[PDB]
């Protein structure tokens, strides 16, 4: 598909058997998910953006499924306000930024 | 071009007739540069991230060219740790996501 910018891009994501909805965003480096009780391990990490940082758990190997296109890699979960689908899976689905 | 995600989407700008580097953003609605001197009148803001909001000086309808695509639109100056392109600016020089 292809996602004009007119409006947010967000998409349907399926992850720990429930389905959000989640931002596309290429000026992510991670990707964050809202406050959800993931079951297994976890690391602490803090990370960074505008406005400083905020603490979160770093889940690895975390399957997400991403507008119907599987997924598999490390999911940050903390207190944001939006879902963001950062570039480590963004690659994975293969998506491109054209202009 | 088509740009892939496994690096950062860097690309050089110019504002104020000044080279700069820059991040090009699906996830932000805005436009957020590091702090310049920059010609034009603004007026104070807030705007939030991930980390929380700060405050920005605000200027609009200034002229800037994407790894060669001119915009003219609404930039927001201040203590952002990375040069932001949002959608505001994508929008106008076509910018899509494909997968
Ligand atoms: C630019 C602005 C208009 C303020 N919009 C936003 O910031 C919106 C805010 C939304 C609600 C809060 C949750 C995030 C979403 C998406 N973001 C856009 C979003 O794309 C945002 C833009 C950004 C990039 C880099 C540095 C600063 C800001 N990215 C981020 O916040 C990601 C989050 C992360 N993965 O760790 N930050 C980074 O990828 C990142 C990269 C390098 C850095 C260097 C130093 C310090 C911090 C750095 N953070």
């Amino acid at each position: 598909p292809q996602i004009t910018l007119w409006k947010r891009p967000l998409v349907t994501i399926k992850i720990g058997g429930q389905l959000k909805e989640a931002l596309l965003d290429t000026g992510a480096d991670d990707t964050v998910i809202e406050e959800m009780s993931l079951p297994g391990r976890w690391k602490p990490k803090m990370i960074g953006g505008i406005g400083g940082f905020i603490k979160v758990r770093q889940y690895d190997q975390i399957i997400i499924e991403i507008a119907g296109h599987k997924a598999i890699g490390t999911v940050l979960v903390g207190p944001t306000p939006v879902n963001v689908i950062g570039r480590n899976l963004l690659t994975q689905i293969g998506a491109t930024l054209n202009f």
